[PDB]
């Protein structure tokens, strides 16, 4: 946590020369704060977003660290599935007139969960990987859907030129006593989503989730061992 920096109501690590990790808070009562991250990627002349925070608010301060940090341009914002944690802050991203990207199976969702819908959408092969016209210009950003788990539309993103990936709500932390919220999960295909995850992107050593610190791929490996016991 040393080379953690706390910028308003947000945390922002630095993971690699070009990587950070955002995490903001909703606090529940009675249950305390919890957290929700996020990636921020500097590809060359501009920045690339992984998933809103919470709120609104908390989506524009990070576009405001973005500023005061890096000062460059946002180019574009993946979000990884229909929860308030990864698109609660779809209108602050389109009030700055950054191009939004989610799953069109997220989007279809949106509505029903509360959300706003991301104003393009990507689709995607039969083995996972994502359409290449559906991601115009997505640099360093490898967009793969494993299967249901989590949710039916989680998607999940392996930062190239880094060993750096993103399992999202998908991937719990090797220490992970549950996985999570199930309420919206596919517990039938979830272990093999996972593993399809890990195979995806076989030689990414840091894995990136939502609600845990960066971990080893023992994140994938227990997610996998804790869903095949569903
Ligand atoms: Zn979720
Ligand atoms: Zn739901
Ligand atoms: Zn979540």
């Amino acid at each position: 946590e040393t080379g953690d920096q706390r910028f308003g109501d947000l945390v922002f690590r630095q993971l690699a020369p070009n990587v950070w990790q955002h995490t903001s808070y909703l606090d529940m009562p009675g249950f305390g704060a919890v957290a929700s991250n996020g990636l921020i990627v500097r590809d060359g002349g501009r920045v690339l977003v992984v998933d809103t925070a919470w709120t609104d608010d908390q989506t524009a301060q990070i576009l405001n660290w973005i500023k005061q940090e890096i000062n460059l341009p946002v180019a574009l914002a993946v979000v990884t599935h229909a929860h308030q944690d990864k698109m609660g802050g779809m209108d602050a991203l389109h009030a700055a007139g950054i191009a939004t990207y989610a799953n069109a199976l997220s989007n279809q969702l949106a509505p029903q969960e509360g959300l706003v819908a991301a104003q393009h959408s990507l689709t995607f092969a039969a083995n996972g990987w994502v359409e290449p016209a559906t991601a115009p210009n997505f640099g360093p950003l490898k967009v793969f859907y494993p299967g249901p788990g989590h949710t039916s539309d989680n998607i999940t993103v392996g930062i190239d030129g880094t060993d750096i990936a993103f399992g999202g709500c998908l991937i719990k932390d090797s220490k992970a006593k549950s996985l999570g919220n199930l309420g919206d999960a596919d517990t039938e295909h979830y272990a093999a989503s996972a593993r399809a995850f890990g195979a995806a992107f076989p030689k990414a050593s840091m894995i990136v989730m939502s609600h845990s610190a960066p971990d080893s791929r023992a994140a994938i490996t227990h997610t996998a061992r804790m869903a095949d016991k569903l």
